């Protein structure tokens, strides 16, 4: 029932499967010109949760359907256990053969665990024999063609080792748990009365943070299933159905919002949607200076820089490393990030310190162009001992110049304070050093449009009330903005039951003019 | 896995490249008793029966392994062949494993003849878990008759994790060093995995290609042949995404555009300190590295390869800034091929294998007299001698009294602080009177040089074409006092002005972009 067309955000995974499996057995001949001798064992490995047989499936689907011009046979290595001396190997020689009759396939084993499990001396001689004269049915029995060995395991250690041998089992295919989510959500609600808004799917994707596929489609049937909860309380303590229309089950805007705060589900998070309108313009500012000291975000016509370098500076309590920071992160994606704080170089024993600054060095040089991340550096280099100062240092320093390979860090205090090997490690007579302003007026004019006023009326004087609010709002930080914000709309849960206007409004309004954070 | 592995016939130690001193002491230990029973037997002889293969990994370690194991068995059909890995889900558990060490050593004996490879020794004979394993081991290869006819290798990639009591003559006698393979090796290899192929790629392009292959080690040439086929297909076929086996043939544009793709193996795990000198900035420090090479000579006279030599020492001095241990450094190390470099720095000190600090310089120092010709290399000597402990230093003084007088070990160290600056103990070490110390300066031309396919050439791809004389004047004579940082920044501040202008077919409103800029520019 699946051809390509229920599978998201493999747009890389299938050009390399379909390139050095499917093209091999789809155009064998083509490989005899240049002998590239492609592996004959191959795997599909990772974490649980991202579809591994469907894949195989969908092969299937796609050699079956047409010429017959190859084929596939769908087993299971853990399924093919028989309680028998030899009877269960039969089925590798025959499957083998089989597919080999009316070759060229793709045999898929699905968890090779139970079928080839470690021999030893606790295992039966059942399974003993199984396992030895098993490795010798797929290693004996190929290096010619077509069959390629395919299988699928949860763990890469639950595999007899003389399977991983040189001439046999050797290639891993990744399967790993965003950009799939917006392809998962257009496909899994492909036939739905009530269609959710694009917006609505995309909303419900971003706040299904650590979901892998499966849980994805399981909060779409329990949002509908609470939704027949809801519409129709009186499922529960009733007799059999005599009047219920099965339509107005539609989904709106509250019934997945309900439906996801039913269950439990990196350096870079995105503003929440009441700071967005806040910090939104300071973030593009600071993308488009980064894209200007950073253009990766003999010959020309490709980019190049000296030493990519950058620092956020501003008076403590302006939001450069709460808020900003990760921000930029996330916006910036697509790119390797790693961090280097206290609580990820102190927090693990069996380690020196100094064993962990060069493995994130060395492996995001690996996987260039990469970002390594240094928060609160103005307090980072007074912990450290003397010996990981130069130890980092210098591998700072051994990395190339051309190297595109960013330095992000950010600080409280001003720069002209920084202890003086910081200083000789920045360079402001260039475009490395950004610094964080106060936002405007417009900005804190419309963060307070929602709560005032589009919710208190919900089932004159108060504008000049707004402007004081305002009026007095000119030089405070993010921090007393947010918790003024919250503790004016602590009052109007206050008076929730509470029909009669002119009370709380004149609790607010006393309230804002008591408000003293002098 | 007790079963011989079905190995193909296609190698015949005529896919082994540079191997030949190895291969022909091997043939003497294994064959010469089988194929001459009768002159082991004029007097009394006894060959030996067991050898060690120490090295990096990648270096063919297991593939002369094979060779052997096929080209043996032609005329004495069948030579048995038996593959055990250590550390297979048999150690820190027993007492299993006697068992089957026992069991694998009687059945090796009834095939008679057979080649045991224990593959990664190192986890299995630690310097009664692990007691009860190596002496039953021991015991047991002690217990094979001379003749025979069992033959045991061992393979590994560090030789200090191995039992004392093994190499011994009648376990492990004779041992064997597989090293990276030199220039001349690297082109063997070449030819030998380009051999079926008929658009055969000339010599001089042979040439050309191993020059431009450098710490590479075996499985990157297969990678690298491979997948230039692969790029080959790639772009002749983009239609087929019947099929036509006509014009799929490789070209140049394929050999680099696979050498982006990748990484070498040497970047991955072997780090190697030895890097070359790049194509942008060649053109200003070729003179300079040719320079140093001229006054190695006076020293370690090994280089322009009975030679004797004293206490080879050298130290190149300069300002803060110049690129001494930046581009200079690796470069010189580079140049010096066929020398095996050992690194002592404060990552491999201290990050890497984490015990005292005071075993791997022990090692390091004695691999190296072990080796020699060799060469010790320890940068930034103003700033490593501020970290380490009194009693290292101690023990690094005293391991360079131990070392023969004669021995071929040269000791390279780059610095900032001029020379009358470094501790007083640093400075008893170096005698420049007898021509030890090297000074580093920053002329017209080559910078010159450097610039004019740049700003001529590059920012021609309508164009005044008289003005950019002048700006090449102006910003020349503007880069009278530059460091070498501050010179490579303003080749990186230009382009991008170009860069920034692509598509800007009238080449007059970037013009005065330049002629401010480089006003605006400050050191
Ligand atoms: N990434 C995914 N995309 C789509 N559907 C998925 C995904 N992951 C899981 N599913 C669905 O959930 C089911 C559970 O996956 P499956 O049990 O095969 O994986 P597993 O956790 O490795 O378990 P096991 O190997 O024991 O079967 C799948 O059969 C499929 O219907
Ligand atoms: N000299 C060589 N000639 C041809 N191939 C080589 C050579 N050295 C290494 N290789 C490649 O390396 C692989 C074997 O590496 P191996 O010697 O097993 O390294 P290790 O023993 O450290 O794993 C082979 O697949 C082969 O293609």
């Amino acid at each position: 029932s699946v051809r390509f067309d229920s599978v998201g955000g493999l747009s890389n995974h299938i050009a390399a499967l379909k390139e050095m499996v499917v093209f091999p057995l789809l155009y064998p001949e083509v490989f005899e010109k240049f002998k590239i001798q492609p592996p004959r064992g191959c795997l599909f490995y990772g974490p649980p949760g991202t579809g591994k047989t469907l894949v195989a499936r969908a092969l299937a689907n796609e050699c079956s359907q047409g010429d017959k011009r190859v084929a596939f046979f769908m087993r299971k290595g853990a399924d093919c256990l028989s309680k028998w001396v030899g009877e269960s190997e039969r089925q590798l020689r025959l499957l083998f053969d089989q597919a080999y009759q009316m070759r060229p396939s793709i045999i898929f084993f699905d968890q090779i665990d139970g079928l080839a499990p470690v021999r030893s001396s606790r295992q039966d001689q059942i399974h003993s024999s199984i396992v030895s004269t098993l490795l010798a049915l797929m290693d004996g029995l190929d290096s010619r063609g077509e069959i390629v060995v395919i299988g699928a395991t949860n763990r890469l250690d639950s595999i007899d080792p003389a399977l991983r041998r040189p001439g046999r089992f050797d290639r891993e295919f990744l399967f790993s748990l965003k950009e799939a989510r917006k392809e998962i959500l257009k496909i899994h609600t492909r036939d739905w009365n009530p269609k959710p808004l694009d917006t609505f799917l995309e909303e419900l994707a971003e706040n299904c943070v650590g979901y892998c596929g499966a849980d994805i489609k399981s909060i779409c049937a329990e949002a509908a299933l609470c939704a027949l909860r809801r519409r129709y309380p009186q499922i529960y303590t009733t007799s059999e159905k005599l009047q219920l229309d099965l339509s107005s089950i539609n989904i709106s805007a509250k019934d997945f919002e309900v439906a996801m705060q039913k269950m439990i589900p990196s350096p870079g998070q995105a503003l929440s949607t009441v700071v967005k309108p806040l910090l939104q313009n300071t973030v593009d500012k600071i993308l488009e200076a980064l894209q200007r000291v950073f253009p990766h975000a003999n010959a020309c016509y490709q980019p190049m820089s000296f030493r990519p370098r950058i620092l956020i500076v501003g008076e403590p309590g302006f939001g450069q490393g709460s808020h900003l920071a990760p921000a930029v992160i996330h916006a910036l994606e697509k790119f390797t990030v790693y961090t280097l704080d206290i609580p990820v170089l102190f927090g693990v024993s069996t380690t020196s310190p100094e064993e962990t600054c060069a493995q994130v060095i060395r492996e995001a040089k690996r996987t260039a162009p990469s970002i390594v991340y240094v928060p609160h550096i103005h307090v980072w280099w007074e912990i450290v001992g003397p010996t990981l100062k130069a130890t980092f240092t210098t591998l700072l320093q051994n990395i190339p110049s051309f190297a595109p390979v960013l330095l992000l860090a950010t600080s409280d205090k001003p720069h002209s304070a920084l202890p003086e090997e910081v200083q000789e490690l920045f360079i402001r007579d260039y475009g490395e050093i950004f610094n964080v302003q106060l936002p405007d007026k417009e900005e804190r004019t419309k963060f307070f449009e929602d709560l005032i006023l589009k919710q208190a009326a919900k089932p004159e004087r108060l504008k000049n009330l707004l402007k004081t609010v305002v009026k007095k709002s000119q030089n405070y930080n993010i921090f007393q903005l947010e918790n003024l914000y919250a503790v004016i709309s602590q009052c109007i849960y206050r008076h929730r039951k509470d029909h009669d206007k002119t009370s709380l409004i004149q609790k607010m309004e006393q309230e804002v003019e008591n408000f003293s954070c002098s």
